[PDB]
């Protein structure tokens, strides 16, 4: 398809499709709890309806009425032997954390899911379970799905030192630990999405917290809550890029996602010189408006302890410093590919056809100077984040065409973002 080329002004006021991590969160904690739960603008995947069926076979119930999300909760113990298996898709988020959650049940569980999901290892996740008192066994010695689960009413407490970086493993035993009877601590390897975290103190739980160390009693009791799930950052950033970019340009983003753990492009935006104004802060539910106008930016700095927070935002990162006066380095970034990178590669053959210099590096790239953007060909090859980027790359080109193949990969996370590109070129 051919985009949209040489844009005088944008202008309006967006709000961005839901978080993913989140929208599960709000469906657990609300199952949980004591009372009634109603979720706004939650995240409409695959992976968070597979969450929604899994809790409605275990006897919760569950309304997708309208956009709005009524749960019914069932208590700490009120989960109820479900008639079937469980069809956890094409999660990883779905699969571990109730894992974790079915900890206290007594009963024998099956947990299954897609040809993506039986290749990935639950190992991680068993091992902890297990030294609870847990029985839980997949295939082969790496515990692949399907899994097999069978919980006890005598939940032991856990003290464990977590080997990987993993939130998702993190989170399962913090749902276990909340069905146990003691004090149970969960160490941290590196610092990770902290979501499960704020969700528990907003259901009427209880936490502790020593840098790194989550001190978490049992067993608790939940209170249902009013749940507005905040907007994804990873979704608003392609146009607090833009709005920076564009010139004549503001424009509005209504409740975003302000987690400090995936916050990084708002402290590179910040370092540049970019304004960004933040308004609105929600401090329970951690999401605050964000507003963006035209500005000139400089190059920064992007290294360690940055990384783990933007590496999501990666490529449009690269767009906002093409734009930049400078030089602008990012390093200690590899695990495109565990130790390998093939995303900065492509983001840098689709950039520096359409304008000046990008420099791919073994850590991460160089990005040097501001850049007068022209036509070029870009395919995404599959990639959602590379068709954002391109589109709102297309805006600052005056003489060329910019021609997008593959362009339906962005309805991966973004359904309606050509509908919100269009309102705010005409706003």
């Amino acid at each position: 398809m051919k985009l949209k080329t040489n844009i005088r002004h944008l202008h309006g006021i967006i709000r961005v499709p839901g978080d993913k991590s989140i929208s599960h969160r709000s469906i657990i904690f609300g199952s949980l709890a004591e009372g009634e739960t109603k979720v706004y603008d939650i995240l409409r995947g695959e992976d968070v309806l597979s969450t929604m069926q899994v809790f409605r076979d275990l006897g919760v119930e569950i309304e997708d009425k309208d956009g709005v999300i009524t749960v019914q909760g069932v208590g700490m113990a009120g989960l109820k032997a479900p008639q079937n298996a469980l069809n956890m898709g094409n999660s990883g988020t779905s699969i571990r954390l109730i894992s974790g959650v079915l900890a206290g049940a007594d009963f024998e569980v099956e947990m299954f899911g897609d040809d993506s999901l039986s290749k990935r290892p639950m190992d991680r996740v068993t091992l902890p379970l297990k030294k609870m008192g847990v029985s839980i066994s997949g295939q082969t010695e790496r515990d692949l799905p399907p899994l097999r689960l069978k919980g006890t009413k005598n939940l032991r407490p856990i003290h464990y030192e977590l080997p990987i970086a993993s939130a998702q493993v993190k989170s399962a035993l913090m749902f276990a630990a909340l069905q146990a009877k003691g004090e149970s601590v969960i160490i941290e390897k590196e610092y990770t999405r902290n979501h499960t975290e704020d969700m528990l103190q907003q259901f009427g739980g209880h936490l502790s917290v020593d840098g790194k160390k989550i001190t978490v009693q049992g067993p608790q009791k939940l209170t249902g809550q009013k749940v507005v799930v905040p907007g994804d950052i990873s979704s608003a950033a392609f146009w607090l890029v833009a709005g920076l970019i564009a010139p004549n340009s503001r424009l509005v983003l209504q409740n975003v996602g302000i987690n400090e753990t995936r916050t990084g492009i708002i402290d590179v935006i910040r370092a540049m010189g970019g304004k960004l104004e933040i308004t609105e802060i929600d401090p329970v539910a951690k999401s605050a408006t964000l507003i963006v106008e035209s500005s000139d930016l400089k190059g920064t700095e992007i290294c360690g302890a940055l990384i783990p927070r933007l590496i999501d935002e990666l490529p449009i990162i690269a767009l906002l410093a093409t734009q930049a006066q400078g030089v602008t380095v990012i390093k200690d970034a590899e695990e495109l590919k565990v130790k390998e990178t093939d995303r900065i590669q492509v983001v840098a053959d689709a950039l520096n056809s359409m304008g000046a210099d990008i420099t791919p590096t073994a850590d991460g790239m160089i990005i040097k100077g501001k850049s007068a953007l022209h036509g070029a060909r870009v395919n995404t090859f599959g990639d959602h984040r590379i068709g954002m980027m391109t589109a709102i790359a297309a805006l600052l080109v005056a003489d060329g065409e910019v021609e997008l193949d593959r362009a339906e990969a962005i309805n991966t996370s973004y359904p309606s973002f050509f509908d919100d590109l269009e309102s705010l070129i005409h706003g």
